[PDB]
Order: C-alpha cells, then structure tokens, then sequence
C-alpha cells in the first residue's frame, strides 16, 4: 500500500528509539508511516548531555530506571508505560506538521476528549480551570521527509523525573500545566488510544493496512536495523565515560546550560569537551571542535567561537553569548 503501520510490542526504549531512527533515516521517504509504542521506566537525555552530572545514577540503578540517549538535543524526559507514544513520517512535498496533528486530535475526539493545538508542539484540553497539557511532541524535516513524534499522557507518573536528576544550582539561580487522560477517561488503555490513532490515520489516507507487530526477538522490516539497534542500545552511546579534565567552565543561558571541560598546557588547550541541554547542540559541538589546540586567551576563544557564525545563522545569539561569556570567564 502507501501506508506502513508499526506497533511495538516491546517496552525496550533502545529498541523503540532504534525503530524511530530507522523511520527517520533508513526507510525510503516513499510511504506514510505510523509507529505506536511505549517504554518502561526510562530517562531519555539529549545527545549532548552529560548523564554523570545530570542524573542520580545510583538512584536509577537502585530503582531499576533505564538511561537512553536520543540523537536530538534538549534536556531529560521521563518515560513509563503510562505514556503512549507515536511517530509519523511522510515524504515531502505531500506532508507537513498539520496532517499528523489533525490525526491525533481526531483520535482524541473519537475518545471523547476535546483537545486543541497549543504552541508549535503541545496538545491541550480546555478546562474550567484553564488549559491542561496532554501531549508533547517534536517535529523535524529532512530534504526528503517530515517526521513527527510525541507522547500522550494516559497515566504517567509525573513526579518521578525529579527523583533521578541532580540539583543544578545555576539552573536554579536562573528562572526564565499537565494532566493524565485517565483523569477524564478512567478506563483508558494504551491499546484503545493506539486503536483510535490508527483509525484516524486510515481515515485520513483512505486506506488500511495490517499492523506489523514488532519486538527485539526478531528483525523488523527496516533496513540496517540490526546495526542501528546494536548502536542505540550500547552503554558507550547511552552513557559514555565521565569527562576527566582539569578545568571546568559552566553557565546557564536562556537557551540552555553549557559545561565546558578542558586541559591547558603551555598556554593552549590540549583537549576539550562541551555538554549542553540546548535544543540545537550543533554550534556547541562545533565550538568544542574549534577549541582544540586553541590559545587559552579571550581573544582566541572568541575568534574561534565567532568563526562559526557564517554557518549557524539561526543560532547567532547563542554564539554571541557563548563568546562574551568565555571572554569574561577566562581572565
């Protein structure tokens, strides 16, 4: 058909993320994909975060909470089985964010819930006591495709995340809602919401297909899956070793916190590593790239940092701020 419908029968977050990674980059942009899944207890961190600073790893081990690192930026997210998650993908020009958003809204309507879009990302139910968030999401575009994924809060434990994160004093010093569906719909299950999104998906495209039910015990019909799954679940990718440097500079900006670890010998940086919870870590990863071998002196720290501007027009503020902050922090 023109449709693929993938239903994960696994709570393994490395398995579920590896499928998403195949939808986004492995699969041909040539069908319309809906993938429906959830994870057992997991902290998902952005690709540039340092879990040894961010997470109470001892508590995680004691409570049997998993760590997964995703390949986009941003901060920590908590998953459990009371989150029902969805990923849509479709080729351009045909697809844009509005289709999948409408499909999920219809799904929610079919369930007896009056929901609306709110911002570029969220879905919200109108309430006597004001707007309540029932869904988070993120949208990404490629040259060949659009890609949309998010979660629905059916019966999430909302308190839990804070037990697994370390206090961040500078995040605290700086400064700059949500409801479970089970609060409205006491019987609601994962399977019912999956059923509802699938129907709204089939109704939209005028077509039906059989569900491919997928789990780690056999290869899904996704190219390069075995390798993507070996990488996604590897300790070295999800955790990695703690940074071991002799200097550390850190700051919380409005667009994210930044930790910069490095060594200085003979007045130059001999090695450096940057961490961040910024939504776009690319300009920070590329700063780390340009800091190697740099003269440890504000004029050069700023020259290296500002040499990147031409290639990051949308992040010019981020870079101007990092640059000013380093000039101030080094003296």
């Amino acid at each position: 058909s023109t449709l693929r419908l993938l239903i994960s029968d696994s709570y393994d977050p490395w398995f579920n993320l590896a499928v998403e990674e195949c939808i986004f980059r492995q699969m041909p942009a040539t069908q319309r994909v809906l993938f429906l899944w959830r994870n057992a207890d997991t902290v998902v961190i952005g690709r540039a975060q340092n879990p040894w600073k961010e997470c109470n790893t001892r508590r995680m081990e004691e409570d049997n909470v998993r760590l997964a690192r995703r390949s986009s930026g941003g901060g920590a997210v908590f998953h459990d089985l009371g989150n029902t998650c969805f990923t849509f993908m479709a080729g351009k020009p045909e697809y844009d964010k509005t289709i999948s958003t409408s499909i999920v809204l219809n799904a929610l309507n079919a369930l007896g819930v009056s929901a609306e879009a709110s911002g570029r990302n969220d879905l919200v139910v109108k309430t006597v006591e004001g707007d309540r968030k029932v869904s988070g999401s993120a949208y990404r575009e490629t040259k060949d495709r659009g890609f949309h994924h998010g979660t629905l809060l059916l019966n999430a434990d909302l308190s839990r995340l804070a037990n697994y994160l370390n206090p961040d004093k500078k995040k605290l010093a700086a400064k700059g809602r949500v409801t479970n569906l089970t609060e409205l719909l006491p019987g609601i299950t994962h399977e019912q919401v999956c059923e509802a999104i699938t129907e709204a998906f089939f109704a939209h495209y005028g077509e039906r297909v059989e569900a491919e039910i997928i789990s780690p015990n056999k290869t899904p019909d996704l190219p390069n899956f075995a390798e993507t799954f070996a990488r996604q679940s590897s300790w070295e990718w999800n955790f990695g070793q703690a940074p071991a440097f002799s200097h550390l500079l850190d700051e919380r900006f409005t667009w994210g916190g930044v930790e910069l670890h490095f060594d200085v010998e003979k007045g130059h940086i001999t090695r450096a590593q940057v961490f961040t919870d910024s939504l776009n870590p690319a300009p920070l990863e590329a700063l780390a790239g340009r800091l190697q071998g740099c003269l440890y002196r504000a004029d050069m720290l700023q020259q290296e940092c500002e040499a990147l501007l031409v290639d990051f027009p949308e992040q010019e503020k981020e870079l101007r701020e990092l640059s000013a902050w380093m000039a101030g922090a080094v003296r």
